[PDB]
DNA sequence: GGCTTCATCCTG
DNA sequence: CAGGAGAAGCC
């Protein structure tokens, strides 16, 4: 789950349960327990998201953060409803009529309003590529600033310092969208090619988000070795690249 | 900045 | 059951 994901996730947390009042709320961490009261007859005002960083905000100004790495997971219940599972449940946020479960994830904590620009994850990331106001033109200068103009795309494309939301399929789609393996810098990108990456860093999650529950996303490459690509025929190859599996195509990566 | 450790779930 | 599937820890 990248960026596209936990904004649709986000986007059904809000359709569940923003401003309506909480008649029960539950934490499975001992330090989160203290809230459970407090929060009881507060409301989330909106759910936030900064790429993979969930961040639903109360009406008395705290603010949950939550990550859910590669495990977590939401789900929308109606209240008093919990569908059997194995997973475990880590946050409840229950209303009259509609209740939100986080199982699984690890990194949850109550945020402060000064803590929503100092916590070390919210300070260090990068703009978010499903922000609107977020431009090519600013993602260009981004990738030609001295901060990031010498960093291979490999680890670039993974770091959230970076973009905000991009994962790994997000990674690999967009490698293979302008013909790029991993082992480039945008110092050495022609204009065209500089301008085609700037697109695809914001296009390719925009689409995913639009689209992917739902012309539709679907993966060019991403879990596709041993098939032939789309573009140029070539049978698609699954490796590895910055420690997580990467998949490319030989015959129009270069 | 790139590699290894944490973390939970699911597979092969 | 060991190893695969997002970032926080050690230089
Ligand atoms: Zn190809």
């Amino acid at each position: 789950p990248e960026g596209p994901e936990i904004r649709r996730a986000a986007d059904n947390l809000e359709a569940a349960i923003k401003g309506k009042p909480l008649t029960d709320v539950w934490f499975a961490f001992p330090q989160l327990k203290t809230y459970q009261s407090q929060l009881i007859g507060q409301h989330v005002t909106h759910v936030e998201t900064r790429g993979k960083a969930l961040l639903t905000h109360f009406s008395n100004d705290l603010t949950l953060y939550s990550h859910n790495q590669l495990y977590g997971v939401w789900r929308v219940v109606d209240t008093g409803e919990e569908p059997q599972t194995t997973r475990v449940l880590r946050v409840k946020l229950q209303t009259a009529d509609k209740t939100i479960l986080l199982y699984s994830a690890s990194d949850i904590e109550m945020l402060r309003p000064e803590q929503l620009t100092t916590h070390p994850f919210l300070q260090r990331v990068g703009p978010d590529v499903l922000d609107p106001n977020l431009t090519p033109e600013v993602v260009k200068e981004r990738l030609l600033s001295p901060r990031f103009r010498n960093r291979q795309f490999a680890g670039l494309l993974l770091d959230q310092a970076f973009l905000a939301g991009l994962g790994n399929y997000l990674r690999v789609e967009i490698l293979w969208q302008v013909g790029l393996t991993g082992n480039h810098k945008a110092k050495d990108l022609n204009a065209a090619q500089l301008d085609a990456l700037a697109h695809a860093l914001l296009e390719i999650p925009r689409f995913s988000y639009a689209t992917r529950g739902q012309a539709l996303f679907r993966f060019k490459v991403f879990h596709r070795d041993g098939e032939p690509c789309e573009r140029c025929g070539s049978i698609i190859e699954k490796t590895t690249l910055s420690s997580r599996p990467f998949y490319w195509c030989p015959g129009c990566q270069h």
